[PDB]
């Protein structure tokens, strides 16, 4: 016997109508229209299901809300960078991020007055670009010589994945020097061994994704002197600063990574990272002219002239570079230095805490000298404290948090790391809690003993 | 010693230093202040009708990017649902284009930062396919080729940047496009594919895929040599499906095996998106994509770049919701009834020729025209277009490239937000403009400089 | 030291957080340290444990933003905000077949929650047993409270104020308060009983009718006269729309007051309650209060007294915007969810199922067990883990009373929690068992009660 | 058929059926347009010189406030630093009243929605402390009374909802408050506790605890019967300790086992917040502590309350941490110096006689004064009341209680936004009206409603 009163179709809680599923047909374009607010409000609910990242620790990308860049971002989004004519002031504002990023990694002074660089969407596009010059430098120089081209190869250590898309994408041999317990990194010996007329360049990475830790290029630039004394072989260098390029002028401008080398013909950077940046900007420089084939760059007319670009993308907007420009100026040199000094600093007292807690070997503390606001360790070898990094990784998702667990490479195969990234936002008072979490998670796992050795999915480890 | 009025406080200037890096902090707000200020110096595209890229606001857009300022587009992890939205995106745009039904369920495409991008991986993905099939034949590899017509800045770009021959079909008069006959003269073993370009840039007029196709048909009949197509249909890809769903130019084709449209130009989403869908796994050489590490698995992407936010993705998402087939239809006829309604009217005014009139079945919502050859009127579209600036609108003249080298053209692009009655108020300038120039013949000829003509 | 936020010197608000603070900071960095850290709480969309509202509706953000201020208690100041509290004591007594009033005025308030609503109606309970005993010439010291699982308001009420609680215990195959435990756990010390309609713990109706039934007939039986206070907290805001046809309200001439949650099922925001009271006899004066003030003088029943008035007023919103066919359709909306969770939960593993979701039995929620002497490689503690890894609380906890042993996963389907969510929660619960089929090492290791109360 | 002006469109009217819940749906944006222009009839209480609650606005409070309508203060289980940051507040509150340090870290205390929960909590407390002791000694526990002054309706609801009897001290002319010896007359072995009440809602005097603390002891002395305290310092409990440290009434006073104040008095916390601290977890039995299972463990609540919103605790802490002791110095001696120049140039206008004139070592920001006996000026404080109602000024008139029914008194409130430059905005109205007053004799003896006199 019937007390209900119902309707007879699927209803939505919120619309108190009939329901719109994003899901059903989502397999096909849909048919009608439906009311904008609607939509607009099934697509903000839905966008409830992304995290914050705010307790994700994995990622280098910026993170935090400033007003300002919302504001900035926001009148920005019709502005499109590479048309110059009808947003000239956009441009204007792009070409100063470029001359001040040129002087910051110390190049050479311009004989027009405007560095030799760009913008880009992020490290990988400037990688590329970096990447294919590096080519067709090397191309022209044996063609000079008259040698073969058609085996060209490109050394490097434990690279971030944009080096093994341009290897693979560029047609160029990518000699990754690979990581082996007591050096993670392409030093100075294996560098040498790895080169000869077909390599286009080297690249070290300055702030190794994996662990943190900087490569130092100039034990790298006097390996190559001594290569083109003994052999004739004159190698350049491209560095990978995605991260290092926003920390160490500020906190360690002592470290000679830079176009103070002058192998040193291009450098590539992140200002989504360490640059303070939001989400989708680059950088990358040229020491000069000379640095950058003219077969690279495409001239197209415009009403005041014609403008010369090397970009893989074209119209995109240029809010990212209008904020980039907005954390120059309201900090400069003095301010980046206390950002990046806050944020390592959180990273120093990590590791000093968390070695407190485990038999911990350390690959990366969190100094500047070394690299990154990174921490990054293993297990002592032999050492068995009853879980593994992977199951501590788990125990601290369950208080929120995202602290990824993975193996190295090469000969490495088998050391699991943690790594823990501290970027702005991730003050002092969230380590706190991050370390009582930690604490809370190893005594669940000396109370739940089963739980060892379960977990065995790699967190992603790439950005 | 210097003040600004704004801040009754001692000067900060944007141009002192400029070159250096700053050394000082300056407050927030001030900072903010200075560039929103600056800001003011760009225009508002309203009135520019040059460009293809989208120039209207919506407050719920505007919402949706701000929300997503931080979504990491690469970061599937992180923002899965995001991740889901896109994968969402990439069916709807497959299904568009009449891709096949997908074994697995989920289309192999993926989004772009723009047309550039996707026409990177459409054109790779031909590379790749060439190389393999060549090499599995014992045959040299060292000397592709890619057929095109009038084809955007993106091709010219790949081209150089992977090494292969560009064998670009001239405009010549008559003729301002890849026919036929000049496609299979271009044609060979080494071709790595051809690229039709539906809605070309200079001219709003569409490259028919089809004949093209019998011809491909028609020249492996001949030789054995089997070509496929890439489409680049930055325009035309959101624009043909709902006015003229019965031009057959997409995966209805066998030949068309990847295709690439820009989400921000006709598929209304803001800057920052493009999309490239392939017709099936074989046709993406599973050699290009890259797959990640992450908790739910690996998933594998086919890109350029790499981290970048994914508001682009889900304004696009809203725009395929909130309109569907239906809208969308409304939508691009609207701008279809202003493109056309301006060729009628733009035609009474003085001695054009006309390229591409709005026409629904013949391109994109562009009014292209010319001085008739000889008729001096006692300007050049250059002038007109000088005028035509002081009352505040940019409307292009340029060149075609080629043997077309002669001839300067006018192209006016019809996008969302320039209604009918801003069109009228064009005509009004327009007709101003004309009379100013019969008042003060003195100014002809004297401009000569070609505006941006790429996008 | 420093602060990356701020480019300055560090202030920590853990360092010497157990002090009252010394000096003054700038309000945007106070701003900005604190914002920062409520990122730290949950957003509760994946949240399923809970009753409360969490969708977010422009104007109510709005409504409430106007209302900061506005003060329930002071009605000469707010003379609009307390009309408008008047309408929604009107409307929801209506909702609940109170008889008309003789003065134009139901008998009823607005409280923060069902707890203090509970308190309130206690308290009448209390106050009316006590007259009766008095009139006839009997003790008073000894009064006690008949009950099924109630939610903790109860426990709070017959502890605060001196009342014994004989709450009929949960048993396995008997998890409710029936009639015959029911009466066997009366007599003339009794104050009256509450059924929960909607037990918290299950989601589950209590019907009053059967109950009301055996008190008339224990009344025949023994002359004892025993009353109803209906605690409807979740339930007050679904039955009168999907169900109308249960007869569990002032249709039942014992049921002398009810209590709802308007921060559940009535969607307002929370810090929502109402309690309504049959007519003037069921309220003993005595507990109301005159306040003077310039227009005459209001009585309120309230343990709190000064706070703000939004609650109210988006409550009212949500009245007027949705009628009885809004709301009938919001309501359907949830059932639905539910009923289509249970239904695909039932496929995945060997359950045994208390609530599914249904409006004549019910709340929209989803309650099982496993079944008994069935392991299928995981209790619904792991699941409920892996449930967390992937974003969703969806609390395992244990019944009470006998039913002690008894470990049930509780699904609560609120306004926001549409049938898409449903839908990926399914994904990510089939996900979590092949976890568990492939992991078998995880079975039992998790084992603690998920929060269960609200 | 009848229309609405806004909405162009058939009337929708709240006050046909506002008897019966509605039947149909509305449009949302038109439900929300007629509620928001109805309490535009509400007051804004900026002119309200009657209640004690916040009124003013800080941009920073309503963000707070609006980002926490959906956190719930009960469960800690998902919104974990509501929970912390609360846990805080508690402790900050125990340090400001110099509670004994914690044992544990934690001071004992809670949240509550206002001064009236917290009562109960105070109250129900002393009830039960007073119960072990007499069930102990096997006595009687069925009369407990309650001995206190002119204190806060909370008691008289507390007095009649745990059924204690409230002797309540009344007030007498030249005595309006709980002296030390009437206090001792109304103590006995039932006395469950005295609430010295530090800050009378009726008058702003403070009622000090210390001369009463010194009674209690010799009480004991002298008895054996040893009676504790719980401040009632609803609005002195946020004054005295910066403007005033060295009045001693808090836990430096041996017999005080419990405060309560008011956040949103002069604690400066938005509407919806109080707070009570015991000394020690001896102070608080444990059978009145309720725990509750959750994820991390289990916590304890004292409440009345149960789910309700964490914003105002957010909000508390908000200003707690901005202000500080210095901060909060500043803030509350701009109140007190508008209330004590009130009383300089009000007692200038008239035959006033001063209970209370604002000075921070007497009580709180207020002015309270009557007519001096037997002096008729030419109107009632009744009569000024309503001259300054229609200057838009809610300024309250009353009748002091017990065996000073008599006496009619005016009592000003001066909260934070009250500023010096309303105070001079006042005077010139409180001219503007004995002006008027005099000019119009006949208007004496007309008005004769007490004003709401409560918070």
């Amino acid at each position: 016997k019937q007390v209900t009163d119902l309707r007879s179709e699927l209803l939505d809680s919120r619309f108190g109508a009939k329901s719109i599923s994003t899901i059903a047909e989502s397999k096909r374009f849909p048919l009608h229209e439906m009311r904008d607010d609607v939509a607009f409000q099934i697509i903000n609910d839905e966008l409830y299901l992304d995290g914050n990242a705010r307790q994700n620790l994995a990622t280098f990308c910026q993170t935090w809300d400033d007003e300002n860049v919302h504001k900035l971002m926001d009148l920005s989004i019709n502005k499109n960078w590479i048309d110059k004519e009808e947003y000239p002031q956009s441009a204007a504002i792009d070409l100063r991020c470029v001359n001040m990023v040129a002087d910051l990694w110390h190049a050479p002074a311009p004989k027009n007055g405007q560095a030799v660089g760009t913008n880009t969407i992020g490290s990988s596009e400037a990688c590329m670009l970096g990447g294919m010059a590096m080519k067709w430098r090397w191309r022209k120089r044996m063609e000079a010589a008259g040698k073969p081209t058609d085996k060209p190869n490109l050394v490097c250590g434990p690279v971030q994945i944009c080096w093994h898309k341009f290897a693979r994408y560029w047609d160029v041999e990518l000699r990754e020097i690979p990581m082996r317990p007591g050096q993670l990194f392409m030093d100075p010996k294996r560098m040498i061994e790895a080169c000869d007329e077909n390599t286009i360049g080297v690249v070290p990475t300055f702030g190794v994704t994996y662990t943190g830790n900087y490569e130092f290029p100039q034990p790298l630039h006097d390996a190559l002197d001594k290569f083109q004394a003994d052999t004739g072989i004159d190698i350049d260098m491209h560095i990978d600063a995605a991260s290092g390029g926003f920390l160490a002028p500020f906190v360690a401008p002592d470290i000679v990574w830079d176009f103070r080398l002058p192998r040193v013909k291009s450098i590539s950077a992140s200002g989504h990272k360490f640059g303070l940046a939001p989400l989708g900007c680059g950088w990358v420089i040229w020491r000069d002219e000379e640095a950058l084939p003219q077969e690279l760059v495409f001239n197209v007319d415009y009403l005041g002239g014609q403008i010369g670009t090397f970009a893989i993308n074209f119209s995109r907007p240029a809010g990212q570079v209008i904020a980039q420009y907005y954390e120059f100026l309201r900090l400069g040199r003095e301010g980046y230095t206390k950002v990046q000094n806050a944020s390592y600093q959180v990273a120093a007292y990590l590791a000093d805490e968390i070695a407190k807690l485990g038999p911990y070997e350390f690959i990366c503390t969190g100094r500047p000298d070394e690299g990154i606001p990174a921490v990054c360790f293993k297990l002592k070898d032999g050492e068995d404290p009853g879980y593994t990094l992977y199951d501590l990784s788990e125990r601290l998702r369950l208080r929120g948090w995202q602290v990824p667990a993975f193996t190295l490479g090469g000969e490495a195969t088998d050391i699991v790391v943690m790594r823990i990234m501290c970027r702005r936002g991730f003050e002092m008072d969230f380590a706190e809690l991050l370390l009582e979490d930690y604490k809370a998670s190893l005594k669940y796992l000396s109370d739940h003993p089963k739980l060892q050795g379960i977990a065995q999915q790699n967190s992603f480890k790439h950005t």
